């Protein structure tokens, strides 16, 4: 993978084109590099492999922690720098303190510069923090770019990635607005190309980072079955995903769940930028983590990613419970994984009754109708839990045992057992209803479903080791001259915790402008 500046001069070969700042990929942490890099004057060339720009970021809702800035002060909200810095210590302890402190106290910039531009604006949107600590936002403190009028950014709008309930069908844009992810890669892309100073590239693909004498100075590209040479006179920055989508790396990392099971986009993040830094000596941690969600298991073998669970139980293959079923998406699948003992709990089964008319009662995305997932088998129903234990292979007894013991739960109004509905994430999902807890309801009107639940992801978070300034570092940690990686090409600050809603983008976007920041000095 490594090229020899002086290996391709003795070839005959030479440089295609020049920029300053050569950035691989077009998540919010590439976009978000590429227009600091080009609002003061750096020639940016933005490299995307697909067709689309984007990558999770399009898929995503566009929650971003990023904490502490003129946004929240707009909103009024009841935190501060200081107060978020203690949330991510009481979590994460003095693991990677650096990069904790550089986070939150970069956001406010960050924030700032992007708002300037008219094409980009934030405002904070409630969903809660995911941990009990000290710090905790119960209402949250994200930020979310408002939704977008697709007209507003010109031919930038038919190369947005869309969303998960449109990508995986063939299809296009759904009828209204660009909202979530596609208005934040609406706008950033918007406010590159606003510039005047960057060039926005699809299927362009990085292949190898050109070395000169130890120091990054460029990059091989393929685009139109042809191969570039690529100068970066102040660096290379590297946001370009994780390794979510190659079995091969999983596997080797021993990393949980499954390429096929990931919601990144298919075929994009297959650690290519990672593999490269690698390739230029650049050291490595946190392979095996990624950011983990129970998956809705699809006719095809994939997932889809379950949120907001409003209703059901979950048991393993023993037809009992082992978890909050109402537990922040990470937290949840982490408790899969530690309670997996050759397979007793990849699959789970989610159970649930007509209260939602055969709907499962949860944010299932995308949305595979129940019909298609009960001929295919991925769903089973039954008139009754004796014929649905049948049908699922669960022992009956212990299933039966199971939901008459969350049944009288739900009638209290406290589940002794997990502790469901006592957090102000499981009760956010739940309106208050008139069952003496929202977030547990009695599973009794047949027909009764058993969904099966894999361990999806919404990217991993292990890869490249960097520096406070997103600067690749070798095993010695010194720095690799020219190189930068941010979001899942970099091994997450947030070691096995996920504090809270938008800290994938949060993150992403904070290490690229201080990735493009470092190469203007
Ligand atoms: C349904 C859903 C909702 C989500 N909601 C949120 C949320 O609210 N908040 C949040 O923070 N996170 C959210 N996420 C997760 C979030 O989208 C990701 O964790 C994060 O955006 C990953 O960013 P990245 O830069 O690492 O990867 P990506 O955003 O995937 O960027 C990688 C891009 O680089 C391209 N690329 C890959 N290899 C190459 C190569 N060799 N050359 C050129 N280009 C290449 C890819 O095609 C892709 O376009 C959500 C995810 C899902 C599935
Ligand atoms: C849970 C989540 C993902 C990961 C992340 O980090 C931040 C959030 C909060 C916003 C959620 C989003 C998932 C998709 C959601 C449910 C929507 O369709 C509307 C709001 C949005």
């Amino acid at each position: 993978m490594g090229s020899s500046s002086h290996h391709h001069h003795h070839h005959g070969s030479d440089w295609t084109s020049e920029c300053d700042v050569l950035v691989v990929g077009s998540g919010g942490g590439a976009l978000t590099g590429a227009y600091t890099a080009a609002a003061q004057g750096l020639t940016t060339i933005v490299l995307e492999k697909t067709d689309r720009f984007g990558g999770t970021s399009a898929y995503s809702g566009a929650s971003i922690w990023l904490p502490g800035t003129q946004v929240q002060e707009r909103a009024g909200l009841p935190d501060s720098t200081e107060n978020a810095r203690t949330y991510l210590r009481a979590l994460l302890g003095d693991a990677e303190s650096e990069r904790q402190d550089a986070y939150v106290e970069t956001a406010p910039a960050v924030v700032a510069l992007l708002e300037q531009n008219p094409n980009i604006e934030f405002e904070f949107r409630a969903f809660p923090d995911y941990y009990k600590a000290e710090g905790r936002m119960d209402t949250g403190r994200s930020i979310n770019p408002l939704d977008l009028d697709p007209a507003d950014i010109g031919d930038l709008a038919g190369k947005v990635r869309p969303e998960l309930d449109q990508d995986r069908t063939g299809q296009d844009h759904a009828p209204g607005p660009m909202i979530g992810g596609r208005a934040l890669i609406g706008r950033l892309l918007a406010a590159v190309q606003s510039t005047g100073k960057a060039e926005l590239r699809t299927e362009s693909v990085l292949t190898s980072l050109i070395v000169e004498d130890g120091r990054v100075v460029g990059a091989e590209v393929e685009s139109g079955g042809e191969t570039q040479r690529i100068k970066a006179n102040r660096g290379v920055l590297m946001a370009a995903g994780g390794i979510e989508g190659n079995a091969e790396m999983r596997e080797q990392a021993g990393t949980p769940g499954k390429a096929i099971w990931s919601m990144g986009p298919f075929g994009a993040n297959t650690g290519d930028a990672i593999s490269a830094g690698i390739a230029v000596g650049g050291a490595t941690a946190l392979l095996d983590q990624a950011w983990f969600c129970p998956g809705v298991e699809q006719p095809d073998g994939s997932a889809a990613f379950m949120v907001g669970v409003r209703g059901g139980l979950v048991v393993d293959s023993a037809g009992e419970r082992y978890l909050n079923e109402s537990l922040p998406y990470d937290q949840f699948g982490r408790a899969m994984d530690a309670h997996d003992d050759n397979g007793s709990a990849v699959p789970s089964f989610m159970i649930f009754d007509s209260r939602e008319g055969g709907g499962l009662p949860a944010i299932c995305i995308p949305n595979t109708a129940p019909a298609k997932h009960l001929e295919a088998g991925t769903w089973v129903g039954a008139d009754t839990l004796e014929e649905l234990a049948a049908k699922t292979g669960l022992p009956a007894d212990a299933l039966r045992s199971t939901v008459e013991k969350f049944n009288d739960a739900a009638k209290l109004g406290v589940d002794e057992e997990f502790h469901r509905g006592e957090d102000p994430y499981d009760a956010f999902f739940c309106p208050p209803n008139g069952g003496a807890n929202a977030a547990l309801t009695a599973i009794e009107n047949g027909p009764f479903y058993a969904a099966r639940i894999v361990l999806s992801d919404l990217g991993t978070k292990g890869g490249l080791v960097t520096d406070v300034n997103g600067r690749v570092l070798r095993a010695d940690g010194s720095a690799i001259d020219g190189l930068y990686a941010a979001g899942n090409t970099s091994a997450s600050l947030s070691g096995r915790f996920y504090p809270g809603p938008g800290v994938p983008l949060g993150t992403a976007m904070v290490f690229s402008y201080r990735a493009a920041q470092d190469m203007a000095k």
